[PDB]
């Protein structure tokens, strides 16, 4: 089983050292905590948290890079080799970058203001990764609330507050015009605007998401705290605000009897959320987990060892 203790004596400094590679980065790329939690959230998601995500291409395999959720999208690769080679400097071939993702996830919510916690450890790397199941596995933002559940529960995350916490990474970040130009100008091919998001806000979006605009402009997930990791998600929720329909169907969706209760929650209190989070996160981070003596410590988080 995953414990927090599993480097104290063989690496006892690798939090420190992932939190100075991020707080670094953070000063040219305030973007990059966003990033490095949506990439554990990603690796995760497929075939459980073993950094898979993070393998290149190879003629054997392809990479998970290129799937749909992750292509044009996913980024902090190189920050994430960064940190695993100051990683392996201070500790050779001990930190498996599965372990290594996941603590960078952790760290990247705390710099951002967020709930701060030790996260088990003793995951270990993947010897493939997996385009085919990534395409299949990461939810879209598209997705109906029954088929964000159904993801979630896909990969074994049963709680409506598995999913309505984790979805409160979108405190932060950024997000693509293109997921949003059906809400704003044709939805479901009603030809109409969707009807659960704000008008007000409607405007605003339509203004930086125009007709025909450039679809890779990026808006900010939250509108309130655009960088920091808060509970502000929540309340734009609550005000038909969220940016993705998605997020909206949270609160919206007609099958969100039992996922409201948890958005007003979480928008009421900041602890409750924080203490949600964290129990999420560390339900995510034990998905299929490779342990013991299974799979490696990649020194390379791009390539298995060979
Ligand atoms: C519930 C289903 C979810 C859907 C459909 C979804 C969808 C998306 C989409 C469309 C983007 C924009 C990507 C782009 O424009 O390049 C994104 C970004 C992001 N997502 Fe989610 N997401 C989901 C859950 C989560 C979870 C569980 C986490 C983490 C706990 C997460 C964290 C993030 C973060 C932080 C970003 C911003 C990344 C950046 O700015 O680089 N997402 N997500
Ligand atoms: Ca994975
Ligand atoms: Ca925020």
């Amino acid at each position: 089983q995953l414990t927090p203790t599993f480097y104290d004596n063989s690496c006892p400094n690798v939090s420190n050292i992932v939190r100075d590679t991020i707080v670094n980065e953070l000063r040219s790329d305030p973007r990059i905590a966003a990033s490095i939690l949506r990439l554990h959230f990603h690796d995760c998601f497929v075939n459980g948290c073993d950094a898979s995500i993070l393998l290149d291409n190879t003629t054997s395999f392809r990479t998970e890079k290129d799937a749909f959720g992750n292509a044009n999208s996913a980024r902090g690769f190189p920050v994430i080799d960064r940190m695993k080679a100051a990683v392996e400097s201070a500790c050779p071939r001990t930190v498996s970058c599965a372990d290594l993702l996941t603590i960078a996830a952790q760290q990247s919510v705390t710099l951002a203001g967020g709930p701060s916690w030790r996260v088990p450890l003793g995951r270990r790397d993947s010897l493939q990764a997996f385009l085919d199941l990534a395409n299949a596995n990461l939810p879209a933002p598209f997705f109906t609330l029954p088929q964000l559940k159904d993801s979630f529960r896909n990969v074994g995350l049963n709680r409506s507050s598995d999913l309505v916490a984790l979805s409160g990474g979108h405190t932060f970040g950024k997000n693509q015009c293109r997921f949003i130009m059906d809400r704003l100008y044709n939805f479901s091919n009603t030809g109409l605007p969707d009807p659960t998001l704000n008008t007000t806000y409607l405007q605003t979006l339509r203004g930086l998401c125009p007709l025909n605009g450039n679809l890779s402009a990026l808006v900010d997930f939250d509108l309130r705290t655009p960088t920091i990791f808060d509970n502000k998600y929540y309340v734009n929720l609550e005000e038909q605000k969220g940016l993705i329909q998605s997020d909206q169907e949270l609160f919206s969706s007609p099958n969100a009897t039992d996922t409201i209760p948890l958005v007003r929650s979480f928008a009421n209190s900041t602890q409750t959320f924080f203490n949600a989070f964290v129990e999420a996160m560390d339900r995510m981070g034990n998905i299929t987990p490779l342990t013991g003596t299974q799979g490696q410590i990649r020194l390379n988080c791009r390539v298995v060892n060979s």
